[PDB]
């Protein structure tokens, strides 16, 4: 307790000595409260005018328009798992780190790699003070002396400045220094692709939205039961102290400085936390707790993937009868569990697609559906179903939800097969109409519209309305202006290369599921969903509003071109049959 967190609390207390007071009307029950102090401040979603002016029919669709308008799960407790459950988790975690470590070497990430990340806008979840932005702190030796002070404090097993700032979500921003030390010790999990499909068998890290459907269809080819895709209620809030201890076992594979720097991240920042939260009653509360997930988002993704892979192997073990009860594992069940892992563990990992808290599992048979005792006792309670009601599985891989999508099998006029990503079109148009942050020039807004358009041309070309709207936006933005994002899966649409050339590289040349590498010569060779299927997935094809928009699209394009000014533009609309004379 206070021996590990006191120094951080001590230090904050003294910076606000004028305002320190143990408030008695504090709303916390499961967080340890320490004190309050005086502050006064808060970032709403802004509309992208370029995308909205080129999507006029959606101006009267509430599911689109409402998306641009506008903490009692975080303050709850998880119970300690039973002895049998704790044993299953420890054995599985030990085995899984070894498998992930067979073809990989843990190593520290560098000031250089960090500096390079900050000098190309990656969402590192830092705060604004002594320097303005991340870019300036990184180009100043004073910062690195603060980093050095904390670094030597961590080697000594102590912490002074690694404090979270809070803001079914919750983001835990830290100062750039604490983010660096996290990246130095644990960045290797992401930087060296520990959760690639080649390395982890269940994982999809780095795979890309154009691969995920082919991956689900490959899982579907295994003999076994339904495909299960159960969502956890508030995954980050159900991470137990036993989970954080199994995750820390990655340090058993390290040596030297690295092993000590990693052990300190887990001990001092993950298994003990100090957090500052804004309460309108506007004060700042300094609260602490031992469990739950609260790391950088990239480390969070890898450890969520690890603990989810572990949890789902155990649910598979329960379905297969490898153990009888979570109350207690007998000596001979331990050897049975170890022996299952060695004998079939790698086959069972290949039956899964796991993206952090998101999973799809094709178990050996449907006993999995009612195998709930370990899952519930680990705290991974399913969303939108009663605790002991059996899971409903999916009979067709094309119906399974994964990473906010479903996937269609689409047959090209020439016989070849595309497996394409899809989701309700209102969600796609509603997201592309939104920007985050202040000070957007018209050029920067246009280049963000262009990024959405090129993503649509690469991933959603099969949706009639999105191929047309993508062509219109790319026609309305100057041809040489470079697509941008402020927050940055593989992003092959982020390029000034011709989108037909990129489509050929992604869907034909580099597609390991496409045997015939004959390039496509025009967009007209690239198919759409059935018209009825496109309507089912939210198309406006068939509406009078949509017909007028498609017919008059050159008028909309010219409206945006007149706003941007006398720049060099390309007409991409004749790449479509209906605008081709
Ligand atoms: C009508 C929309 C367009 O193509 N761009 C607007 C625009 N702004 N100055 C000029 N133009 C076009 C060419 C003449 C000079
Ligand atoms: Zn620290
Ligand atoms: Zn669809």
């Amino acid at each position: 307790n206070l021996d590990i967190i006191g120094k951080r609390i001590e230090k904050i207390k003294q910076e606000h000595e004028t305002s320190w007071h143990y408030d008695q009307d504090h709303p916390y029950k499961t967080w340890a409260y320490h004190g309050s102090y005086e502050t006064k401040q808060t970032a709403s979603s802004m509309v992208n005018g370029v995308v909205r002016l080129l999507t006029k029919p959606w101006d009267i669709i509430p599911m689109v328009t409402q998306m641009a308008m506008t903490k009692e799960k975080v303050d709850t407790r998880t119970q300690e798992p039973k002895e049998g459950t704790k044993k299953l988790m420890k054995i599985t975690a030990e085995w899984l780190w070894k498998e992930l470590g067979k073809k990989k070497t843990p190593r520290m990430c560098t000031r250089e790699e960090f500096t390079r990340k900050v000098r190309s806008n990656a969402a590192l979840g830092a705060i604004f003070n002594k320097w303005k932005s991340a870019r300036e702190a990184v180009e100043d030796s004073g910062f690195w002396e603060l980093v050095d002070k904390e670094r030597n404090l961590h080697l000594e097993g102590k912490c002074e400045t690694c404090v979270y700032n809070m803001m079914s979500r919750a983001i835990w921003y830290m100062w750039l220094g604490a983010r660096f030390l996290e990246f130095e010790a644990l960045g290797f999990l992401n930087e060296d692709h520990w959760f690639s499909r080649e390395n982890s068998l269940s994982g999809v890290e780095g795979e890309g939205l154009h691969k995920l459907g082919y991956i689900l269809r490959d899982v579907s080819k295994k003999e076994g039961g339904a495909m299960y895709a159960d969502d956890t209620a508030g995954w980050d809030t159900r991470i137990t102290l036993e989970d954080l201890k199994n995750e820390e076992m990655v340090t058993n594979h390290m040596e030297g400085e690295h092993k000590k720097l990693a052990e300190a991240i887990f001990k001092l920042t993950y298994q003990n936390k100090v957090v500052r939260v804004q309460r309108p009653t506007t004060v700042m509360d300094i609260i602490s707790r031992r469990d739950q997930r609260g790391s950088g988002q990239v480390v969070t993704y890898g450890l969520n993937t690890f603990t989810n892979m572990e949890a789902q192997l155990i649910r598979q073990m329960e379905g297969e009868g490898v153990f009888k009860s979570i109350q207690h594992l007998t000596v001979t069940e331990e050897i049975a569990v170890k022996n299952w892992l060695v004998r079939v563990g790698r086959e069972r990992l290949s039956r899964m697609a796991i993206s952090g808290d998101d999973c799809v599992v094709k178990p050996l048979d449907d006993r999995f559906a009612s195998a709930l005792t370990a899952l519930n006792d680990m705290g991974k309670v399913r969303k939108d179903i009663q605790q002991w009601e059996p899971s409903r599985g999916w009979n067709d891989w094309t119906q399974v939800p994964f990473c906010s999508h479903h996937f269609h099998e689409l047959i090209m006029k020439d016989g070849r097969v595309l497996v394409v990503p899809c989701r309700n079109q209102d969600e796609l148009i509603g997201r592309a109409r939104i920007s985050q942050g202040a000070g957007w020039s018209l050029r920067e807004t246009a280049c963000l519209g262009k990024s959405y358009a090129q993503m649509w041309s690469l991933m959603y070309f099969h949706r009639r309305d999105l191929r047309l709207a993508a062509n219109a936006i790319c026609s309305a933005v100057p041809s040489h202006w470079v697509p941008t994002s402020r927050t940055t899966a593989t992003h092959e649409w982020m390029t000034t290369e011709d989108m037909l050339t990129v489509w050929n590289r992604v869907w034909i040349q580099e597609n390991p599921w496409m045997e015939d590498k004959t390039p496509v010569e025009s967009w007209e060779e690239i198919p759409y969903l059935g018209k009825r299927e496109d309507q089912w997935c939210g198309s406006l094809i068939g509406l009078t509003s949509r017909a007028t928009w498609a017919k008059n699209i050159q008028t909309a394009i010219n409206q945006v071109r007149s706003l941007i000014g006398n720049e060099e533009y390309t007409d991409y609309m004749p790449s479509m049959k209906r605008f081709r004379r």
